């Protein structure tokens, strides 16, 4: 809910389908630990991560697998994943969704954060 | 419910409303006419812009009037305007959603053509 | 050199070579007249297409030839070409660099403006 | 030069100056190891990042200080970085330009490979 993902395909011009996508959240070692993923739906949505509860202000990063995206398409990408890493912040609106646009050696993503 | 178009602010992370859009379609003397207009809701989104019966195979252009949107926020553009011009095609799928992301001197424009 | 097309294909990560690209320059009646043309060299860059006293205030639109390149190519695009509509020298003369990337169904500009 | 950064700024269509750029190499543990630095120049670009003797295949992550550039600005980002990360070489040598084009809540990266 506070926390949606959509991928998009430039090539096609259609939803990125069945593509892998991993959150983490960044410890206090500074390492990432395991915080969310899924695989994004026939519309190239992934909705359902987590929860306003679990969702705390922190760095969180968000893993696209777009290399096995391409790979299953048989296209050479560029990239081993896309990358998205961001501080939730209680300040200022509270649902992220995070939206990627992709082609093999170019990506774009943006942040629509609203209420 | 064939023609969407969806706008984003990626200045300020949000979606761009009250943005004014007009959609043309080629006529035989190659001038431009009027088609369909509207204005981007709160959620960044213009439905409703035709029907199936009247979006024939052709060529459209759509306007999006990114000038007028970063002047109203106090923002010096670059562009007149964002512009996507295609060929609506009764092989391909048949649901468009044109999405344009802005920015003062930049936008991107993608086509998510579906089922 | 007061304005500069650079022109990249996201699908193969290169220059995109031998692109067309059209100028134009708005005059009184709201027609656009041919103002100059050229095609991307080896490095995706066209430069020479204007003079510094021949590049008056004005209001401009550079159409690049995005579907004939992506036609030889072997791939259907969506886009019958990408438009850059921009008012130049407005506030003085800049040169201009309008930079494309291109996809498919995609396709980004940006403006580089410098003093 | 076999790996060139080239960063752009989208809000003042202009090269995004004296920006950060660290770039790592993927040890044995799956570790990032520190593989070379510096800052990019008032044409937006970074030159002499590494050799052709030291740039041997890996996968290479370069990250992009977005997050201090947009500061220094008044504008506080979504996103911490900008992280590029690809396999290098592993089809044999090649000359690699990594750009970005940079928003608030945006960012965009392209990459340009060629023999
Ligand atoms: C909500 O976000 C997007 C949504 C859609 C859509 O909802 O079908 C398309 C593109 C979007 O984003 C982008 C637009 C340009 C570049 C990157 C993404
Ligand atoms: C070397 O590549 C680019 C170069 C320039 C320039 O030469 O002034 C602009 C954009 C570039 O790439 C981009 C194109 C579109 C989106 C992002 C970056």
């Amino acid at each position: 809910c506070p926390l949606m993902v959509k991928v998009l395909d430039a090539v096609r011009g259609s939803p990125a389908i069945n593509v892998a996508v991993h959150v983490f959240r960044k410890a206090a070692d500074d390492t990432w630990e395991p915080f969310a993923s899924g695989k994004t739906s026939e519309s190239g949505e992934l909705h359902g991560l987590t929860t306003e509860e679990e969702f705390v202000e922190g760095i969180y990063k968000v893993e696209i697998d777009t290399k096995s995206y391409w790979k299953a398409l048989g296209i050479s990408p560029f990239h081993e994943h896309a990358e998205v890493v961001f501080t939730a912040n209680d300040s200022g609106p509270r649902r992220y969704t995070i939206a990627a646009l992709l082609s093999p050696y170019s990506y774009s993503t943006t942040a629509v954060v609203t209420n």
